[PDB]
């Protein structure tokens, strides 16, 4: 009985691909229009049934915690001016059945180290990992799509998307074999292959459902990719081509396209 | 001998027109592409000859201070990975002839109270005021244009822009008389007039050069507009229609247009 109720948000990194905006502000707090990247990722997890949110964070990232906590002085200001609609955007941003906890990563030693850092809070359960700089706009939350596959197949699941072959140098690419239309069994993961040498055009994105067996593989490993490759030998790992549109907001170019696209879709904002 | 060397940046406000992005992050830190609003405003002041930067700030706004201070852990990370170009975006963001100081505003009691809060650091000098949510893209820094007028005429100067008459309800509008092509003498300021009743279509923007005489008028006043109206009786106040394009980034709509426009101009980013 596979139950995924915990989601890990690695948010301890330095955000260097987005300077100077991120000199003194977490990349995860940068807004797509009027909402931080981390809020979209959290809402997706909650919408997929996650109840326990685990942030692996750092000294200079208090804004992330403060964003999901009460802000009493602001809530007092809004009540005082009678702006009760705004009060609802701020108060109880998370529903009452969800809880958050935070863990300091010693140093920014990698995504793999960040995942390993969450092990005491996760225990032996399977768990989700979401990278907030991958903003996904989907009719059905992408993490829900991935969890459903992981439960049905009793294995780990990597969210993948089709990319142009000429761009494979930018991603981790799975070598995999189809099992059904959207789901493939992973046999290898290759970091940043040449286009002509890429085994598939399926790039790993920042959405994972992982069995707790991953933790031991990361202690011998610092790269989550290498941990996953080790796991492949013991346990089943699948890739799932999810339905949705990803924007890579780790850099200004994808952030900009997300701003334009969700600007139009959700806000009625159109380039003048 | 009129010398404007000090600029005041009111940055203590709650940013409520941009929630939830600003729940736990200052509005002034929100980026236009890859740079915070406050950095554009500061760069404009420095480019106009300002040497003394005065921030009127609040408890939850440490990111602003941290942005203009050294970030040693980040500078160590960038040197360690040999990324010396990025090191230049972060280290000495301000030239060596400029200095910053910070003053806590007791509570967010208004722009007029914020200006008055800076009085001990300003002394009897004329001084600039810039509101970072007014992002101005100009060939010649707008504050320089305003200072030049203030020195030449030995009076205070309000930056104004022509707005559509149907939008006058959104702004403070000067009643004024032309003295030369871009410069007018102010006789009244009317807050948010009906279009058919607006005295002109010249709206005050977030750029001021003010004589120290303003401070006494704000102690009897909490609205900078009312302080300026009092000053008009004693001293000369001019409005200057500056050359430049303003974006009102206090809200998502103008921020979005700034993102599109400066995205294209400075970053090569074009809506897909
Ligand atoms: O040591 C680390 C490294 C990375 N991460 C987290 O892994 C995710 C994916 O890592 P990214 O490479 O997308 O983000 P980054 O902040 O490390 O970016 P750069 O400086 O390299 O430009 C991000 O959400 C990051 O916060 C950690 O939590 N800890
Ligand atoms: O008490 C105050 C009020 C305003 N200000 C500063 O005055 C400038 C113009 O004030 P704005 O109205 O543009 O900003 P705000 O943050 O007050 O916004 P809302 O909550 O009303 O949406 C902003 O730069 C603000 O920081 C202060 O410094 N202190
Ligand atoms: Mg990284
Ligand atoms: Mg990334
Ligand atoms: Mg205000
Ligand atoms: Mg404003």
């Amino acid at each position: 009985h596979h139950v995924v109720r915990k989601a890990v948000f690695p948010v301890a990194g330095m955000g260097t691909r987005f300077l100077p905006a991120t000199k003194a502000m977490p990349k995860e707090m940068l807004p797509v229009v009027d909402k931080p990247l981390i809020q979209y990722a959290v809402e997706e997890a909650v919408a997929a049934g996650i109840t326990d949110l685990i942030f692996v964070t750092g000294r200079n990232k208090r804004a992330i915690e403060d964003h999901f906590d009460a802000a009493p002085e602001l809530e007092t200001d809004l009540e005082a001016k009678g702006k009760h609609e705004l009060l609802a955007l701020v108060r109880d941003i998370l529903p009452a059945h969800v809880n958050c906890l935070y863990i300091r990563q010693s140093a920014p030693l990698g995504l793999g180290h960040a995942v390993l850092t969450a092990a005491p809070a996760v225990g032996n359960e399977p768990f989700a990992v979401l990278l907030a700089d991958d903003l996904i706009d989907a009719d059905t939350p992408v993490l829900k799509q991935l969890i459903d596959v992981a439960v049905a197949r009793q294995g780990s699941v990597l969210g993948v998307q089709e990319v142009p072959r000429e761009d494979t140098r930018k991603y981790g690419i799975v070598a995999s074999q189809p099992v059904d239309a959207r789901t493939e069994r992973v046999t290898h993961i290759v970091e940043k292959p040449a286009p002509e040498q890429a085994p598939t055009t399926l790039a790993v994105v920042g959405r994972y459902v992982l069995e707790a067996a991953i933790f031991d593989h990361l202690r011998a490993t610092i790269q989550l990719t290498d941990g996953i490759a080790a796991l492949l030998r013991e346990r089943d790992v699948y890739a799932h081509r999810y339905d949705g549109k990803r924007y890579d907001c780790g850099s200004k170019a994808g952030m900009f396209q997300a701003t334009v696209a969700l600007g139009r879709k959700y806000h009625g904002l159109i380039p003048e």
